[PDB]
């Protein structure tokens, strides 16, 4: 025989999230097989569980019984050394602390001005009327609030091309084999790895600055980051554990805002969602500013519950991350069943937010639907922002930012969704509508 030069049999189960989109197929063993059921790839066993009470393993289980290492290893490389999903579970417990800490109430509270400002200072740079691709257009203005919110006032007046162009080569960097051979040294991958570093380098400068002005106090995620203290040490996180920290929160909440807030606007101006749902919405958009007023507050977003829900209605039909996975670590029983140690468990959002036992008429958009759903005592059937120990702490803040959007433009344009509702793109890991996503606009 030739030499071997290496001989690899990677973990398979991340491979779902650019398999193209298999929802039907999967919709299609579920209708025949019930709400748990296996696929075997290279004899690897991907288990399926669908709908509420098979969720309960998945959702109500911890880091002993099911794992987040195996499934998210294409995120290491991007993040960094020691960061988030690179990090044993001591240090990743207490990295996930400091992110809520960044996501509380008392930082929106402080962030939502920052929002408002980049979203109204945005949309009053467009023309009396024109066509716009609503989702390149929420793409642009999510990264700029982010790189505000997150990474701070330095950043975001000074450096923003240049920390948009590295994130941008982060994204670049994340391909198909990149979920197989995070670690392949591939051209994207090569270019990824500088990206990381330049980003470290722009953020130890910042950090260096602030440490050297510490009465000068910062309303963003970097101060929160900066202060952020391991257990029994003295010692800051390092720029590279910051940095990873903000890259992380990239990843979590730019795609998945912006598609989430794209598919807010094409659903609600299609043509007869429009005359049923807007009505109601802007109603509800004079109803808030007789009681508070023109500004966008805190309060006033928070009042804003039939825009909450056609966001929410928006995530119910087109979730922007198909599957979330675990590798099981211990073995379980649901019901009659037994799933073994070793398999990937998979939740789709997508397909379980298509039960009709749960939805009634779950392929019709009904944003009014959550008056009664919202009522319903059982777990985890609503999924979009998954549930249990590892749900969404992004939650918030991201329907702040895609309310404050909506808010925005429901005041100050006319709006038409042009040709047919987009269908979804399955090329990348966070699915959105297929561009062109092509909104009219007049102003009022
Ligand atoms: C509409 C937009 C969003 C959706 C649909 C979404 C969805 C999700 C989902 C499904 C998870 C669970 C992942 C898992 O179980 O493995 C999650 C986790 C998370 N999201 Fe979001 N997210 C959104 C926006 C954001 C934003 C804006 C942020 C940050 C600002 C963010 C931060 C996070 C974080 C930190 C986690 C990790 C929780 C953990 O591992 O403990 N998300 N998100
Ligand atoms: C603290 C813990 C944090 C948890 C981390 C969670 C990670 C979340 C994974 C997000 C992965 C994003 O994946 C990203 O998807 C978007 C599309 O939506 C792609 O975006 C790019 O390609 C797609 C098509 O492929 C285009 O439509 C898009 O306009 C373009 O900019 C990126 O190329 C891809 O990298």
């Amino acid at each position: 025989l030739p030499p071997v030069v290496s001989s690899l049999i990677p973990f398979v189960g991340s491979g779902l999230s650019f398999a193209g989109g298999p929802l039907q197929y999967t919709t299609d063993a579920y209708k025949k097989y019930g709400d748990i059921f296996t696929m075997k790839v290279f004899g690897q066993r991907l288990t399926f569980l669908v709908g509420p009470d098979a969720h309960v393993p998945f959702f109500s289980q911890g880091d002993a019984e099911l794992s987040q290492d195996e499934p998210y290893q294409f995120s290491v490389p991007i993040f960094g050394p020691n960061v988030v999903y690179g990090a044993d579970l001591a240090h990743r417990n207490q990295q996930l602390k400091f992110i809520a800490a960044s996501l509380s109430t008392k930082a929106l509270q402080s962030y939502v001005p920052l929002i408002v400002k980049e979203a109204e200072d945005f949309f009053a740079k467009w023309d009396k009327s024109g066509t716009v691709d609503i989702r390149d257009a929420l793409a642009e203005l999510i990264i700029l609030t982010a790189s505000r919110c997150l990474m701070g006032k330095e950043i975001r007046e000074n450096l923003f091309t240049e920390v948009a162009k590295l994130y941008q080569t982060l994204d670049e960097g994340l391909l198909p084999i990149s979920v197989f051979f995070p670690y392949l040294p591939i051209p994207a991958h090569k270019r990824r790895d500088e990206a990381r570093l330049a980003m470290v380098r722009m953020f130890k400068k910042i950090i260096d600055e602030r440490r050297a002005n510490p009465e000068v106090k910062h309303n963003d995620c970097l101060q929160v980051f900066m202060d952020a203290r391991y257990r029994g040490e003295e010692q800051a996180l390092n720029d590279e554990e910051i940095t990873g920290l903000m890259i992380a929160l990239l990843f979590a909440g730019q795609h998945t805002s912006s598609v989430t807030g794209s598919w807010t606007g094409l659903l609600l101006f299609e043509a007869n969602n429009k005359k049923k749902f807007l009505p109601g919405v802007l109603e509800e958009q004079e109803e808030i500013r007789k009681e508070f007023g023109d500004e966008l507050t805190m309060e006033a977003l928070n009042k804003m519950d039939k825009l909450h829900r056609c966001v929410k209605e928006a995530l119910r039909m087109y979730p922007p991350l198909l599957f979330v996975m675990r590798k099981v670590i211990k073995p379980f029983s649901y019901k009659d069943y037994y799933v073994p140690e070793g398999d990937t468990v998979f939740v789709s959002p997508a397909l379980s937010m298509r039960v009709e036992e749960v939805f009634p008429n779950a392929d019709q958009y009904n944003p009014e639907r959550f008056v009664e759903e919202d009522k319903q005592a059982q777990k985890y059937r609503f999924v979009g922002f998954g549930a249990g120990r590892h749900g969404c702490m992004g939650e918030n803040f991201a329907y702040l930012q895609i309310k404050t959007i909506w808010s925005v433009l429901l005041r100050n344009f006319d709006i038409e969704l042009v040709g047919e509702l987009p269908k979804p793109d399955y090329t990348a890991m966070v699915v959105g509508p297929a561009h062109p996503c092509l909104l009219r606009y007049t102003r009022k």
